[PDB]
């Protein structure tokens, strides 16, 4: 969350 990638 708030970062992206594989679901951050």
């Amino acid at each position: 969350p708030x970062v992206x990638x594989k679901x951050e």
